[PDB]
């Protein structure tokens, strides 16, 4: 089997993409926020306090004739971010671009954090890291990918995320018309329960690529690049009267500056960030000043090649006994 669906960024920066999922008999469309970076399925849903529900879509599981308790069951996440969220757990059919899965925990929200209730467009998530990260307790359920992963023609996943544009999530196949050139491959550390990898450095814009050990993660679910604050520093000294901003939380600079692509390597290969995808518009409405796209990961423990990166690429996640990802230029 294979499933494929169009992934749709939720506003006009590309915060986050939304990919519409069926849940329950007779379905439930949800747009859920596809998330490399965890391993719950969960949804705002009939039981989430009503105070904290804001134009979501929700999840009702007594509508659906395959829904069915998880005795005992519970969640409770916390994301990079400060967001969380907590509930109970059904199972239920759910179904992507196709591909269907029966008997998948999704998990109900009761509680939702702020940044959640003002998000109207995203009406939960979908981890699809490694189901070693999955909170539910006291049984850890599976991720969707790991549910379906037999039954796909081939034990992969592919996230091929559009710049101001929609994209594509598949399941089971690689669309080798989606990319240019080919595919590099690179492994993966399962350790931390992440799709975690090994850049093998960067450049930015015309300048020499730097072969560095880049440590980090491939997270579909973080905007930003978010690199060590060596890089950060040399990608935005290029760029006239850029800043690190504590008050704003980051780089900051004027929405007048052309800004500097920035490269990262796979293997071998090479990724081309256009300098485009780098803005962020201004930090408040009607500012000059600009949020950058690549920010500093010093205090949050680790690199995270979220959407600014990945949106430059055709990526592979490779679910085989021993996982691997890949990288094309597209």
């Amino acid at each position: 089997s294979t499933g494929s669906a169009t992934t749709t960024p939720i506003d006009s920066l590309d915060d986050a993409y939304i990919t519409p999922v069926q849940i329950g008999t007779p379905a439930q469309t949800l747009n859920l926020d596809f998330d490399t970076g965890s391993s719950d399925l969960w949804v705002f849903s009939s039981e989430t306090t009503a105070s904290e529900v804001d134009g979501q879509t929700i999840y009702t599981p007594s509508k659906s004739t395959t829904a069915k308790l998880l005795s005992g069951a519970t969640w409770s996440i916390s994301y990079g971010d400060g967001s969380s969220s907590s509930g109970d757990v059904y199972t239920d059919t759910v179904s992507v671009g196709g591909l269907t899965v029966t008997g998948q925990a999704v998990e109900s929200a009761k509680k939702v954090s702020s940044s959640f209730t003002e998000d109207s467009t995203i009406d939960g998530l979908l981890g699809l890291a490694f189901s070693t990260l999955n909170t539910v307790s006291p049984t850890q359920q599976k991720t969707f990918f790991d549910n379906a992963k037999a039954s796909l023609d081939s034990p992969v996943f592919t996230a091929d995320l559009g710049y101001h544009a929609p994209g594509t999530y598949n399941f089971g196949f690689i669309d080798t018309t989606a990319y240019t050139g080919s595919i590099t491959y690179t492994a993966v550390s399962t350790k931390q329960g992440f799709w975690e990898w090994t850049s093998t450095g960067y450049a930015v814009g015309s300048g020499t690529f730097k072969s560095t050990s880049i440590d980090g993660i491939a997270d579909t679910g973080t905007t930003l690049l978010y690199l060590p604050a060596t890089v950060v520093s040399a990608y935005w000294a290029q760029v006239s009267g850029a800043k690190s901003s504590s008050s704003v939380g980051g780089y900051v600079f004027p929405c007048s500056a052309t800004l500097p692509s920035f490269t990262f390597g796979v293997g071998s290969a090479r990724i081309v960030i256009p300098g485009d995808y780098i803005d962020f518009g201004p930090i408040s409405t009607g500012s000059s000043s600009c949020f950058g796209g690549i920010q500093s990961s010093a205090g949050i423990g680790i690199n995270i090649f979220g959407d600014v990166a990945l949106k430059a690429a055709f990526v592979v996640f490779n679910g085989a006994t021993t996982p691997t990802l890949g990288f094309a230029s597209k």
